[PDB]
């Protein structure tokens, strides 16, 4: 059920100039990645994995979108729920993919930057779709961020960041959680998107100065909520509701990440079909359980680097992703 893709990044002008070599071969047609574990572009011992989709370095933000995002949007617009994880070592592109960057010198705008990753393109699309058709709606987005099993609202501009939120189970629906004081911004028009991000980009930063190796050590749950009151060429008023989750996991690389640690356990639990799954042992898991064996449709984007210094983490990441395939939610 759970679909996993492997996105492979390309050489930075560090491994470019240093005339270095890759050890990763990402083939989109056979849908697999083959790692060189021993040595020699001549005689070598390799390691090969297959997943649901593979994108080489030659891939562009736009290619990742129509291929993995579009469906999950259409679904999410039927009232469904969807989740997207990004997973992997630090420095491999988990963020680039999820957020993207900005094309330099000011070439383009935020609605045409070939560099903009998921979260951006997505918002510009939710509007660019329901707006078009005789559809009535409203959307909201929030950003839960985890640092040391401490919750953080990266958008709320009324209070700083030392202020950690509080988690309680929802007595309403079992397995749910209540996030005391979480902010849910309301995006009225496609022209609000950009500042909303420019905002968190700040607040993040103060967080980066507040606690150590924040970026590498945190989990950002970016959530966009669509309230739909559709109305086809009939007169019926749909009441669809969709929640699409975009998770930028912490550095897969190995103080201690209780959540990162609870996730691996959570998975293994579901794959070995172990009667008891340790959701409740970390915030992420509780906060995000329905995705791990629940009703939500989830997909993982594992990220890797060709550098031969990263062999041990690459294999580790590709083994992780490859096993996360047998989980079956929905
Ligand atoms: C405000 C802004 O420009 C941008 N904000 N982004 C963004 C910000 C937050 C909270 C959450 C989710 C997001 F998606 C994405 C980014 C790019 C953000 C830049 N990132 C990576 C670059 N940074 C680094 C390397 O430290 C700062 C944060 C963007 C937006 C539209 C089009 C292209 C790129
Ligand atoms: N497919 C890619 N193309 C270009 N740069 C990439 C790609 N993937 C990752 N990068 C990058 O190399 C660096 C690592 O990216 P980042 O997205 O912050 O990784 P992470 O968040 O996993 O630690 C950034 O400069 C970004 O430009
Ligand atoms: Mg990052």
């Amino acid at each position: 059920n759970i679909q996993v893709v492997v996105r492979c990044r390309p050489f930075n002008l560090a491994e470019r100039k240093a005339s270095a070599h890759s050890i990763v071969e990402c083939d989109p047609v056979r849908k697999e990645v083959s790692v060189r574990t021993g040595g020699l572009a001549d005689k070598s011992s390799r390691k090969t994995y297959t997943f649901d989709m593979v994108f080489g370095a030659s891939t562009k933000q736009i290619d990742v979108y129509r291929s993995v995002v579009c469906p999950i949007l259409d679904e999410v617009i039927m009232g469904y729920n969807c989740t997207i994880f990004a997973y992997g070592q630090t420095g491999t592109g988990k963020t680039f993919t999820m957020e993207g960057e900005r094309s330099p010198n000011e070439e383009y705008t935020w609605e045409e930057d070939p560099l903009a990753g998921i979260i951006p393109r997505t918002l510009h699309q939710i509007f660019e779709k329901l707006t078009d058709n005789g559809t009535e709606f409203s959307v909201k987005v929030s950003l839960l961020e985890i640092y040391n099993e401490e919750l953080f609202d990266l958008l709320n501009p009324s209070s700083d960041v030392s202020e950690r939120l509080q988690m309680f189970d929802d007595p309403r629906n079992k397995r749910g959680v209540i996030i005391k004081g979480l902010e849910e911004i309301t995006v009225h028009n496609k022209d609000e998107v950009y500042q909303i991000l420019e905002k968190g980009a700040a607040k993040r930063t103060t967080a980066a100065t507040l606690m150590n190796a924040y970026s590498s050590r945190s989990h950002s749950v970016f959530s966009v909520t669509i309230h739909m009151k559709e109305t086809t060429i009939d007169g019926e008023e749909l009441v669809k509701i969709g929640k699409l989750n975009l998770v930028d996991l912490a550095g897969s690389e190995n103080n201690i990440n209780q959540s990162l640690l609870t996730l691996g356990r959570v998975i293994t639990a579901l794959v070995e079909r172990t009667p008891h799954v340790p959701y409740r042992e970390s915030k992420l898991t509780r906060i995000l359980q329905d995705s791990l064996g629940g009703r939500t449709r989830t997909s993982i984007i594992a990220t890797i680097s060709p550098a031969s210094l990263n062999l041990e983490e690459t294999l580790s990441t590709l083994e992780y992703a490859h096993r996360a395939k047998n989980i079956l939610n929905k």
